[PDB]
């Protein structure tokens, strides 16, 4: 029950109530009957299976200056293969690119092999964004904000991170606003902070896992939780997951949503530049919320 599964074809008010409770209590939930075509979800996963099976000489096309990219600024939207962290038996290869707006220069950075990549992944990205914006509107209703509150610079960046985890038999907040993750194998765990317990997020191949980022934790003034989650390498399979990470542009200023502040809900963060946060978030792993620690105020 600590990972709620929310049916998006229930009554609207029940959806709002269930999403709001999940956001307050956990910061992570799954959605089913969510309106994204299952056929397209299957096709996207098949595209990534094909992509990660390509020979090394194809992979080199995504290695800037001959080596994988790192998650560091500037974080370009053009498609690259990234590595992140070290684990010994890379433990994670990620193909990442922006998706929105889909400028010609951005699209022409995407893979051309496998040949269906651009058609499938463009359609997938449009559908996942539409679902994300629906979820953000349910969140607006739960917070008491007008519909469309997040339909601006706060959602300007849509990074697709397709992750490949080589098998081996022997945690973070996402820094952005909100993430949708498609998975088909065990490996994702969520931290239940109140119980200091890591628990599995059941793989439902036709669902999306929704997790709130550190930006939404700040903007909600901690009325919502951000999700701290981690991945366990599979002992048998090479696991692939598909994340759509939506959030602000690098030129944005972030602060607790001003309309929700009150005498009993004073701001817990001062305004900060997203780019400055992003540098710390990507560099400083000393604590899960290191990226926002410099901006905390009104602590008691
Ligand atoms: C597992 N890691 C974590 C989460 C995904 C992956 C890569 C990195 O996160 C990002 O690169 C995202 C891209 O939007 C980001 C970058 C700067 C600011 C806010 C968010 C850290
Ligand atoms: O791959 C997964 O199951 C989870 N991925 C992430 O949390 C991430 O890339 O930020
Ligand atoms: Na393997
Ligand atoms: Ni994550
Ligand atoms: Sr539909």
């Amino acid at each position: 029950a600590d990972v709620p599964i929310i049916d998006l074809q229930q009554d609207h008010l029940l959806i709002v109530q269930q999403i709001t409770k999940a956001c307050q209590d956990f910061g992570l939930f799954q959605v089913i009957n969510h309106g994204v075509p299952e056929k397209l979800m299957v096709e996207a996963m098949e595209v990534y299976k094909e992509f990660f099976a390509l020979p090394a000489e194809e992979k080199e096309k995504f290695q800037p200056k001959g080596e994988p990219a790192k998650f560091e600024l500037p974080l370009e939207q053009k498609a690259k293969l990234y590595v992140e962290g070290e684990r010994r038996c890379y433990w994670k290869d990620t193909l990442a690119h922006g998706c929105y707006p889909l400028h010609e220069e951005l699209l022409n950075s995407w893979p051309e092999k496998p040949p269906t990549y651009r058609d499938v992944i463009a359609k997938y990205s449009v559908e996942v964004r539409k679902l994300t914006m629906r979820i953000l509107d349910y969140i607006c209703e739960g917070l008491g904000l007008k519909l469309g509150y997040f339909d601006n610079e706060l959602t300007q960046i849509q990074m697709l991170l397709a992750n490949y985890y080589p098998s081996c038999p022997d945690g973070h907040y996402d820094g952005n606003l909100i993430t949708l993750l498609q998975q088909d194998l065990v490996g994702l765990q969520q931290l239940i902070v109140k119980d200091d317990k890591w628990i599995a997020v059941e793989p439902i191949p036709t669902a999306f896992v929704v997790n709130l980022g550190l930006t939404l934790k700040v903007m909600s003034n901690e009325k919502f939780e951000g999700s701290i989650h981690r991945v366990v390498t599979h002992p048998i399979r090479n696991r692939i997951s598909i994340g759509t990470l939506i959030g602000p542009d690098y030129s944005c200023t972030i602060e607790p949503i001003k309309e929700l502040i009150s005498q009993e809900n004073p701001p817990l963060y001062k305004p900060y530049p997203y780019a400055e946060f992003a540098e710390i978030y990507l560099s400083d792993k000393s604590d899960y919320d290191a990226g926002v620690k410099p901006y905390k105020i009104n602590q008691f």
